[PDB]
């Protein structure tokens, strides 16, 4: 529990994550490359769909969606609980690497590495906009020794200029991704001289 998706919540969370894909593989792969679609994920088709050359059933697009939904509520709880330097391990309580299972590990650094492993598959540019928004403001966190290098590299991967010839910067510009330049400018201004050296 504690954020597990094993109820009717999973439907509404998939709908919120635009992960309520069409159940036909054929129609889904078509509406994955069509900008008029809710589930638009890429502008350019991979000419070699390397998963379709394997001699066994790879997992369903619905399984890849259901996995990403768990990674995202766990990443939300991890960041929204403010503990970005993940020192404080939690447990079962009195208050009243790549398998998703009943153990819940409230560390931002775990779930960003889960999401790095989900980047090998499609998700709609609407969910890519939410994720580019999250990793931008997360990478500017202060107070504690966060693993900043991998939060910058996650944003760099989310906004990529060349990913199977898709430019996600211009797809996110056409989606209306907007970022506050003042937070970035203020943090870069902390390297200007300050009038007390203490």
């Amino acid at each position: 529990f504690n954020g597990m998706d094993s109820t009717s919540l999973l439907n509404e969370r998939l709908q919120h994550y635009t992960l309520d894909y069409v159940s036909d593989r054929a129609q889904h792969m078509k509406n994955i490359y069509d900008p008029s679609s809710r589930w638009f994920s890429r502008s350019v088709r991979p000419e070699f769909p390397i998963e379709e050359f394997l001699p066994y059933k790879t997992e369903s697009h619905e399984d890849q969606a259901k996995y990403l939904c768990h990674v995202l509520v766990n990443l939300y709880i991890a960041i929204s609980s403010l503990d970005i330097q993940g020192l404080i391990s939690i447990s079962s309580k009195d208050l009243a690497k790549i398998t998703a299972k009943s153990a819940t590990i409230v560390n931002v650094n775990h779930w960003t590495n889960e999401l790095k492993n989900c980047l090998h598959f499609d998700f709609p540019v609407a969910l890519r906009k939410s994720l580019a928004t999250v990793y931008y403001y997360l990478s500017l966190v202060q107070g504690q020794k966060v693993y900043r290098q991998m939060h910058v590299d996650m944003f760099e991967r989310l906004v990529s200029l060349d990913d199977d010839r898709t430019n996600f910067t211009e797809l996110l510009q056409k989606q209306g991704l907007l970022l506050d330049h003042q937070i970035m400018l203020n943090f870069l201004c902390e390297f200007l001289p300050y009038p007390d050296p203490d």
